[PDB]
């Protein structure tokens, strides 16, 4: 008779849950014919090699791998309070084959299509170097794909972040389903070194003064943060001593990470195109922060390449009201299979702690496995470059040069450590 909130019975809180999708790249241009050169414009004239109903490897998206992708997450069975979406929506094409007009075409059907398929669900959106034309010029003031992008993730964000969105294309969002926890989406394209617009600003669109007040507030204000961005920190692992952004961004924006490193209890990026872990450690090589980079849907690769991706959608694992991270879910269409029977079959590649016999993706639990990976012939290594190309190529190899590359770049994060990699390991 005194209205006390219902105790819930003392069972196990479940696990919460959030999808994790990227680097869509959709060509509208997409379609079946004669000659292989005209199946698709991102192939850019050359012969598509196998092109079938989800795509082809010299190609961008068929809309019809997009909404399979989406289709099994709405059909999975994972519940899950919210979707992280970090950029690249337009194709590989020219940049006279764009416009202006056409980038928020493509961003506004990508959005409309998850909005219509997942009418429920929160989605935090990052641009991606694609999401503007002419593609990598991110500007530092406000303009008419900024605008757009604004008010077409309104259903999603607050007033506050889409008045930054609308500014800078970055925002910070609190997760509605999940107090205490915070969403800060950078604009890390404005750090991409294509990007004339940023040449020699030392703070473009004020996103690193606006990153620390707000990473500031988060820790006095007891929450804790998921950082999203489409460019990742850190270094490329499959070229060496390069920064994926500016190294002057790198340092910086590293630098910050590692001062509040007790409130990101996650970073998130897309660009890539590849399954990658990173661990941000210190100088003296104590861990950090986890870093996790997801592959594209798409699978496109340049006609040089030899690799590619199968596409890929994710899924993270968290602790309620905590938001430690306890597990990602990696999932794959197997594209030749698809395209053969001209079905889709989504399905599971691994589950990160089984498949590396982890307990959890803290730091320290990270930089352990990241130990074992170092080791002459690791398995663990092994398996973790079959899954970089998310299992396209279970006969691709990865020589001494290749995995002193990719070690060096998950384990250091920074120029120095990085480069001191480098003179052990070499
Ligand atoms: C995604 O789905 C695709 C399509 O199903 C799978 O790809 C097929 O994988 C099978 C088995 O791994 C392949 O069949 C095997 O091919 C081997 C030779 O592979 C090389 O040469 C072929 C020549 O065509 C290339 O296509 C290929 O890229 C390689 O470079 C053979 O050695 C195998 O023969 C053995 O199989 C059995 C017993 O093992 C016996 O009958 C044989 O005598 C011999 O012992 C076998 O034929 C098949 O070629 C692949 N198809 C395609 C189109 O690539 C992927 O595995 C799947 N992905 C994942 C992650 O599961
Ligand atoms: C794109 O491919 C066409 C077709 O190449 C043929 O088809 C493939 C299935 C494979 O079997 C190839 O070895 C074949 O040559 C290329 O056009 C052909 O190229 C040569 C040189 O001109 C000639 O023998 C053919 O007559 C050409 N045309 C046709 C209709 O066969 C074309 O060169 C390729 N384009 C690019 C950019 O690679
Ligand atoms: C980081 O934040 C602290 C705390 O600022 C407060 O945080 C919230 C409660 C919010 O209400 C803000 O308005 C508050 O100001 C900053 O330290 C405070 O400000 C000055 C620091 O010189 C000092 O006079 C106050 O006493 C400090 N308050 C407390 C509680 O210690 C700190 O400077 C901020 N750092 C940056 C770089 O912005
Ligand atoms: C997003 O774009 C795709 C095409 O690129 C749209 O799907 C096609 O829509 C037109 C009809 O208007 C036709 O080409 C087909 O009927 C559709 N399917 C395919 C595979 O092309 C889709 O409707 C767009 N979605 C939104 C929300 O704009
Ligand atoms: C640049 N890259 C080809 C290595 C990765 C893909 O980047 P993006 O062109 O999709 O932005
Ligand atoms: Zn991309
Ligand atoms: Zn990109």
């Amino acid at each position: 008779h005194k209205l006390v909130p219902l105790a819930p019975a003392d069972r196990a809180p479940a696990v919460g849950q959030f999808w994790h999708v990227t680097d869509l790249h959709l060509d509208p241009t997409y379609h079946i014919t004669d000659d292989r050169t005209k199946v698709c414009a991102s192939s850019k004239g050359a012969n598509a090699s196998n092109p079938g109903p989800f795509g082809d490897v010299l190609c961008d998206s068929p809309y019809q791998l997009i909404l399979s992708a989406f289709d099994f997450i709405k059909n999975s069975g994972q519940e899950a309070s919210f979707m992280i979406w970090t950029g690249d929506s337009p194709p590989h094409v020219p940049v006279p084959e764009l416009s202006t007009g056409t980038v928020i075409k493509v961003i506004t059907n990508m959005t409309m299509t998850v909005q219509n398929l997942f009418p429920n669900l929160q989605v935090f959106p990052a641009l991606g170097n694609h999401d503007y034309w002419p593609q990598d010029q991110l500007p530092i003031v406000t303009s008419k794909v900024y605008s757009a992008v604004a008010d077409l993730w309104k259903p999603w964000l607050g007033e506050e972040a889409i008045s930054t969105l609308k500014k800078g294309g970055f925002y910070s969002q609190k997760v509605a389903s999940n107090p205490g926890l915070r969403i800060i989406s950078l604009n890390t394209n404005l750090y991409y070194g294509p990007n004339i617009m940023t040449l020699n600003k030392t703070d473009p669109a004020n996103q690193f003064e606006w990153l620390e007040n707000t990473l500031n507030s988060s820790l006095w204000n007891k929450e804790k943060v998921y950082i999203i961005a489409h460019v990742p920190v850190g270094y490329l692992p499959y070229a060496t001593d390069t920064p994926a952004i500016r190294q002057y961004y790198n340092e910086k924006l590293l630098d910050i990470f590692r001062r509040y490193s007790s409130v990101i209890a996650g970073q998130f990026y897309g660009h890539t195109h590849r399954d990658s872990l990173m661990v941000l450690s210190d100088k003296n090589g104590n861990p950090l922060n986890s870093v996790f980079v997801a592959p594209a849907v798409t699978p496109v690769k340049g006609v040089l390449q030899k690799e590619t991706n199968n596409p890929g959608v994710r899924l993270f694992q968290y602790k309620p009201g905590d938001y430690t991270l306890l597990d990602m879910v990696q999932y794959y269409l197997n594209l030749t299979e698809a395209n053969l029977k001209g079905e889709s079959n989504w399905t599971l590649e691994y589950v990160l702690t089984q498949a590396y016999s982890v307990a959890d993706l803290q730091p320290k639990s990270l930089y352990a496995l990241v130990q074992q990976f170092a080791t002459k012939d690791s398995k663990q290594f092994l398996k973790y470059y079959h899954y970089y190309f998310v299992s396209y190529d279970s006969s691709a190899t990865c020589d001494q040069h290749c995995k002193t590359l990719q070690v060096c770049a998950i384990m250091n994060l920074d120029s120095m450590s990085y480069d001191d990699c480098l003179k052990q390991h070499l």
